């Protein structure tokens, strides 16, 4: 299988989750966001490694919103873009929607209201992972991708500029 091989070189150093807890789930969410939180943080730290640090999350008290700064390079230019997200309360078998909203109805691959839309594969892709994927391996397999196809288009297509700073 490819897609197994291309999924084990990209996520296989991004500590793996376990608990299956949502929002509305009381210790057993404390616990699952204890693994989110060392996911993402071993995550960055091999960004980092590998000179490709190139996002910041944060949420609220009970993680349940989340909200940060995705970073994208293009010919040696750094581009800067908002990020946020809701959990599902069907996480972690359902996944999270990432919007970037100042591109709301600037791509042709995005819903109404700023939410990215992936290719079909990824949905199946989570399903057959659960509950072991968490919000690193959405940024990672997720967003990252998306990122690498859109801004390069959208700068091409002079709907993206950069800020002279």
């Amino acid at each position: 299988s490819m897609a197994d091989e291309a999924t084990r070189r990209v996520v296989s150093e991004i500590p793996v989750l376990k608990t299956n807890a949502g929002p509305r789930d009381r210790e057993l969410w404390v616990q699952r966001l204890k693994e989110e939180y060392q996911s993402l943080i071993r995550y960055v730290e091999n960004n980092k490694n590998a000179d490709n640090d190139w996002f910041r999350l944060e949420s609220n008290k009970e993680g349940t919103r989340w909200f940060g700064k995705c970073w994208y390079i293009h010919d040696l230019l750094k581009y800067e873009f908002d990020i946020e997200f809701d959990i599902p309360i069907t996480y972690p078998t359902t996944a999270p929607e990432i919007a970037v909203p100042e591109l709301d109805g600037k791509s042709a691959k995005m819903y109404r209201g700023g939410k990215i839309c992936l290719t079909d594969h990824f949905k199946p892709l989570w399903a057959r992972n659960v509950p072991k994927f968490g919000l690193a391996h959405l940024m990672a397999l997720g967003l990252g991708p998306w990122l690498a196809v859109e801004i390069p288009d959208l700068i091409q297509k002079g709907v993206i500029h950069h800020k002279e700073k």
